[PDB]
């Protein structure tokens, strides 16, 4: 059972207000036919327009909430809402666009999905809370058929042009008018009691209902994200590389080793409490320190309460030494900490919008992270940039412009002039640091941290 069967039953109760007298007994096959699409028995890689929850989770980057609200059904004009915040009005003659015919509306839809998804995914998945109009309106902007490749590249086709009779991916679809072979999933098929707002509002206060179609489209995708990534967590699903994932993860490993090595040299803590990943290894394996591990998985709902991680009866004394919280999101960190906390507000192709202020960070695996809260770090300060190194000054083996910096903490810089080796290593580390910061990670440290205490290790 790879794909969803077209002979699977579809509960049509949520459709009977827009579609009165709809058969209670309904399959995907009959629904697709009712929507105006002919599948003609096609074993060409597109078995069903509707997909399973497991396939939807594998393609979370393609999710676009979609909702259609009648303003007045081929007689009345429809308001099309997308989780991008766009509202288009179609006439059959929170960005609100005036009533325009379908032939020009469909052009805007391909432009919008292409610009939203070209750097995210090879497809679109319309996430629905289906009442009728969104499915019946799909025939005015969707064309289906066999799986195809782009006319200008090797990616799968996601768009079609009537003007040129050709197919394109999101990167080459300029001027295309049809959405080609889209995917869709109805959240209402998952078994919920009550309307969209009542289910969404149970888990989210950040999205409201200004009573437009895009509001519902946003609430739909947020409810889907809550169900598939907040309450249900599967860390065994891998995701393709769509950006700087390899560089960001290597930058995070270098920064961690650096920052923890220097805190241990500067303040010589006798014990380090490493709270987080149950699979974590010592990031500074040569340190003298008593390294103690505490397991806590990444929290996806709310950030951990420090009282429930530390108390209820390890050294038991977390107040001795330093606490390391590398991506272990808590409500309020203790004052003796080193913290890497992902900032959910960051705008990037890896960070997708989430539930209740949180975000879905997709790098190798999907991690719904709770909302970034500035008050979590009141007992700490922002960790300032510095590069520290005790390694010998020796070139071995790119050209050179002499490096002058107050934050290159090395024997050569103490001695008055940074050597070539430490200058290459400084600029490589600064690049990894800027990568890590721009990916959304924020660094914080105990208030007594001072890089001035690092020069004394050059005696
Ligand atoms: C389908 O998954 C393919 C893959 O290898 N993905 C991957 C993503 C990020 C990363 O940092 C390393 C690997
Ligand atoms: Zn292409
Ligand atoms: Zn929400
Ligand atoms: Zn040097």
């Amino acid at each position: 059972p790879t794909h969803l069967s077209v002979d699977t039953k579809f509960k049509t109760e949520g459709l009977c207000v827009d579609i009165p007298g709809i058969p209670k007994d309904m399959t995907y096959r009959r629904l697709i036919s009712m929507m105006g699409f002919k599948m003609n028995y096609q074993v060409n890689g597109y078995p069903n327009m509707f997909i399973t929850r497991e396939e939807a989770i594998r393609h979370v980057r393609a999710w676009i909430g979609f909702d259609v609200e009648g303003c007045h059904g081929t007689n009345l004009p429809l308001q099309l809402g997308f989780s991008t915040g766009v509202n288009l009005v179609a006439v059959p003659t929170p960005l609100m666009y005036k009533g325009l015919p379908w032939n020009v509306v469909r052009i805007k839809i391909v432009q919008m999905l292409s610009d939203t998804l070209k750097n995210l995914s090879d497809r679109v998945v319309f996430v629905l809370w289906a009442h009728g109009f969104e499915l019946t309106s799909m025939k005015y902007f969707v064309k289906i058929g066999p799986e195809r490749t782009c006319c200008l590249c090797d990616r799968r086709a996601t768009c079609f042009s009537t003007a040129s009779d050709t197919y394109a991916c999101w990167h080459h679809s300029i001027g295309f008018d049809y959405v080609y072979n889209p995917f869709m999933i109805d959240v209402q098929q998952w078994g919920f009691t009550g309307n969209l707002q009542s289910n969404h509002d149970l888990y989210c206060q950040v999205h409201g209902n200004a009573h437009v179609a895009s509001c519902d489209a946003i609430m739909t995708r947020c409810l889907a994200v809550h169900e598939c990534f907040v309450k249900r967590v599967d860390w065994t699903i891998e995701y393709p590389i769509i950006g700087d994932e390899l560089k960001i993860n290597a930058a995070c490993r270098k920064v961690q080793h650096m920052v923890v090595k220097a805190a241990l040299l500067a303040d010589k803590f006798p014990v380090l409490h490493d709270i987080g990943n149950p699979k974590a290894i010592k990031c500074v394996p040569q340190a003298d320190v008593e390294w103690k591990f505490y397991d806590a998985q990444p929290c996806s709902d709310k950030a951990y309460k420090i009282e429930e991680l530390f108390y209820s009866y390890h050294s038991d004394k977390f107040t001795d030494g330093v606490c390391l919280f590398w991506n272990c999101n808590v409500d309020r960190y203790p004052a003796n900490s080193i913290v890497c906390r992902f900032d959910t507000r960051v705008l990037s192709n890896l960070n997708l919008p989430g539930c209740d202020g949180g975000s879905l960070y997709v790098n190798k695996h999907a991690f719904h992270t709770p909302a970034f809260d500035k008050s979590a770090f009141v007992n700490l300060k922002q960790l300032p940039f510095f590069y520290y190194s005790d390694s010998p000054c020796e070139s071995h083996g790119i050209d050179y412009v002499p490096l002058k910096s107050a934050t290159c903490i090395t024997r050569c810089n103490l001695g008055g002039a940074v050597c070539r080796h430490h200058a290459n290593e400084y600029r490589l580390y600064l690049d990894a640091y800027n990568m890590m910061i721009s990916a959304g990670f924020s660094l914080w440290v105990y208030k007594q941290f001072d890089t001035y205490n690092l020069w004394n290790t050059f005696t």
